[PDB]
């Protein structure tokens, strides 16, 4: 059968680039894009929203697929290089292909949020607002079937606190120089908050993206951080999780893995306090309310 | 009735700009472009030619017109912002509109050749080869019903010779400084050519884009040029035509007007010898064989 | 004297555009840009940081100013179209101009933060990271001599809470439809927070960008909001400030004016809880620690 | 010593690309470009000519070279990525480097005229007018020390005539289908011209870019062409030169090689008649007056 290839991915994920390259290497494939169409019927009005226009672009897409997909044995298929993140539209393509006898394949472009943001900020006039991008990424996560937290019944309620930038600031050292992280001063209001919650009966769970330690001393930083939280901040934590030694992945990935493995099953986490934008974005995205206490664009 | 507006014009004539502006001012109008389509189905392969692809783009255009033109009383019409310089395709749009009951209007963008070339050279990746541009302009002229020469029966055969850059060069003066045009030296081979033709029985007609003269002396330059051709070159001309005093139009326009009014009806012109690119382009375009004797890109 | 015009403004404020336009209208003025230089010596390496390179660009700038500023009576001056937000560099230009006898003028481009961000997100490859942009804006504010809060001694400590998106969410209405703002449901954790602080002895000050009311009923929304906070949330507030009726300025401006006039002189504000990104950015920028409780990119 | 690398090449020859790549691979090298400077002092006025501005850019270049070239052992050299096609300016760089003790190297980018034109037509806003490009190429040829014809004393005078498009047109075949080149019809006026010159005593030399023949019959086309010229056109030629079988180079190169080897030493060639633009450009460039008899943009 002729293929109908739907690209699935948030804007800037590489869908168009792939489409061009693929067509350049496999004769018999054509591209259909709601976007070449959207810009076209408007004579290229800057992207800076009608149900009718969208109805036109939709008609263009299917009518164009039918015509192309009926060429001779020369035509192999069509690529629908849109985000295709709306489930109903994806279904519409499959039921369309079933009645005309064509097969539907998916070409996924799962790019990390941090890469999506980075690329999007350079997209120029094709850049998309952060809120629609975050919305696209949420749909992408639902497509991949990634987990969303909804509480842990029968478990004590808890608040998650990060260390760097949240409970602590930094008294003249420098990001990634943990050897002197014992000099960090307290962020008064946040430190105070953690004590307030404890009094309210919440379990205080501390998390940190600081590497636990070095190759020869795997918990060097985990220990200093623990002493700092105990002796300097005075935070009555029930648990302290931290990036494992050697682990070079993004705080992003590291903290979520830590969450599902070590926190979610033991606590009914009601809140997370953090400062790094990519982490704060991770928390809210997986279902955990998150309060950002300072600028964290790094 | 709903309108189907066909833009008629060579590339770079302003068709897209107008289309955007018009849609921005008149809600209910949509744009259809073989080109948004051509680039789209190929995932934007650089423009640097199949009868099948063109068949697809064509289908897209009509199918898209039908759908749009059938919206409610909200839709006023569609703009077909292509060159639409191929007569058969223009007819195809009119017979298409007649059977579905829509009206066809034309929005012409007649830009002068010299402006087309100028703009095209800056078009970047959308620039078109000079030969296809010259071809587009020829079709545009046929659309406008502009005249093409095919000889003048019963009249003596003649060769047209230009002066500046052709019969004469320039001995240290400067373009537009006719006050010293009497110092020009002969272009030997070309001067010799004119005498050769005379011997062959051709009438030698001299033409010049040099203003005839000044406001107080309207033939100052016409006279010097005539003396130069007689005494210095020794060209046995039967007629000498020249740009009228005060006339500020392009050599382009000036020489063709001169041709139809004063030459075409009295001579069977078989050839024209010239050096300025825009003039040489004019000659060939209206049906007169033209030999360019030197670089004339000014 | 010849002028040395320093443009003062964060990237994207219009410095280059103005410079081009000004030179186009006033012959005798030349442009010097650390940036044409930075890109140039590197053969245009993508902007994606050496003290030596910067030393070169600096030398280029002054050496180029000296040469230009010494032309004849034809030269009027030079424009230094950089951000010029670093005070020491600004001083360096003035002491440079004093010893050579030239005058220094400033051309300020004070664009609102929200406009800077908006423009920056479309800047493409010239876009600047949000953290350096926020840093530029902080220096711009210091240039303008705008106020920075540092506490109010002798006054009771307080926490500022916003309503929309912070204490309340929204149960099926829509932004700007205050007529049904009485249906908003509580944001449990945040509502709880306000009570926690009260117990700790902090004064709870509520702020809202919701227009107080309509032309015929100037406190319609102020009253509903007040009842909602009292009866539904149960927030023990000491004061409630809100956007005045008719006022169409940005929440940005509105809340800061409200802060200086009605809050700062009566309270020692230690914290602000809010959700809208532009407001959260305003709080931190003027010296008030701010916790963002949810995505607020609208 | 520190190096001063001058790039030598017409615009579009790859000078900037090379410069970026080289700097990216060899730390210690900086780029100086009259052009980053020209655009910069004018706040980027579209390129669409003062002796003073040029004086400023010049000062910027040398002053910037001195400063850079005096860094520590870290600096290796500077690249002057301009065309550097003006001999006096090249000399100025060498005498500048001699007095300060630096060495001057050249990095040449000799791109074929046809490639220069091709690239230039796509250059967009950086495209250069054809006449300045042709001027740049002439200087490049003088730099390379390429030959320029100035006549052959003691030898009979001759006119060179091309076949395809000049003496012959084409009666329904197609470029590169020589198997049916025997069907070409005469271009009357041009054929007549060749006879006129013969009567005047000129030697008629015929040249053709048509491959002489095939691998199994190396003169198949040379013979048909010769018969066509003899029996159909009636051209009294003294010599017939033609592209050798197997030779795949551009007509460009092929005809000039043919000229120097077989024509220049036996004839005092006074004129060449041709129709292909790249060939016509070759003729004039090497010193031979050339008349283009029809559009030859292919
Ligand atoms: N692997 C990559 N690394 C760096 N940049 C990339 C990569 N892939 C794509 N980009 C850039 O991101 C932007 C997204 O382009 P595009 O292919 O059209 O994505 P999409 O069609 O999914 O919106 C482009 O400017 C592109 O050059
Ligand atoms: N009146 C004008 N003066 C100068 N430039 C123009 C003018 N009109 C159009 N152009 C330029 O010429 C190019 C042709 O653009 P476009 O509008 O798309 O023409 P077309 O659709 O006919 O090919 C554009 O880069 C445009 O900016
Ligand atoms: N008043 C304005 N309205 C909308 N966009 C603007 C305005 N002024 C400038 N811009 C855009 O913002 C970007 C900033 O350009 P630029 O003039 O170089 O600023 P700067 O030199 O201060 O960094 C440009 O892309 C420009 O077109
Ligand atoms: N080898 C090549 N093949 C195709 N295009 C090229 C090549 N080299 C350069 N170009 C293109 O030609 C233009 C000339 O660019 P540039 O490097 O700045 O040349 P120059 O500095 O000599 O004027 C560019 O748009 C470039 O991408």
């Amino acid at each position: 059968m002729k293929k109908i290839i739907l690209t699935i991915g948030c804007p800037g994920s590489g869908k168009s680039t792939w489409a061009r390259e693929f067509i350049a290497k496999n004769p018999g494939f054509y591209n259909i894009n709601r976007d070449d169409y959207r810009q076209s019927i408007m004579a290229h009005e800057e992207r800076d929203y009608t149900k009718k226009k969208e109805g036109i672009v939709t008609g263009m897409q299917f009518d164009t697929a039918k015509s192309i997909l009926y060429g001779g044995d020369s035509v192999k298929g069509v690529i629908i290089s849109d985000t295709n993140l709306n489930p109903e539209r994806r279904l519409a393509w499959e039921t369309f292909a079933k009645e005309y006898g064509w097969k539907v394949e998916h070409k996924v472009f799962d790019v990390p949020w941090t890469e999506l943001v980075k690329r999007n900020s350079k997209r120029g006039t094709k850049a998309v607002p952060i809120d629609v991008l975050r919305s696209m990424y949420k749909s992408m996560r639902e497509y991949l079937g990634l987990p969303v937290y909804n509480g842990t019944p029968g478990k004590p309620k808890a608040v998650i606190f990060d260390v760097d930038g949240t409970l602590a600031k930094m008294n003249g050292r420098g990001p990634y120089d943990l050897e002197k992280c014992d000099t960090d001063v307290i962020n008064p209001m946040v430190v105070e908050l953690s004590k307030m919650y404890a009094l309210m009966g919440y379990q205080i769970v501390v998390v940190s993206g600081r590497e636990s330690g070095t190759k020869e001393d795997p918990t060097k930083y985990y220990r200093m951080t623990r002493k700092w939280v105990e002796d300097i901040a005075g935070v009555p934590l029930v648990m302290q999780c931290q990036r494992e030694q050697g682990d070079t992945r993004k705080d992003d990935v590291v903290k979520e893995e830590i969450f599902w493995k070590h926190i979610a099953p033991h606590f009914d986490v009601k809140l997370a306090i953090d400062d790094r934008t990519q982490v704060v974005e991770m928390w809210r995205r997986i279902g955990v309310e998150c309060w950002q206490v300072a600028s964290g664009d790094f």
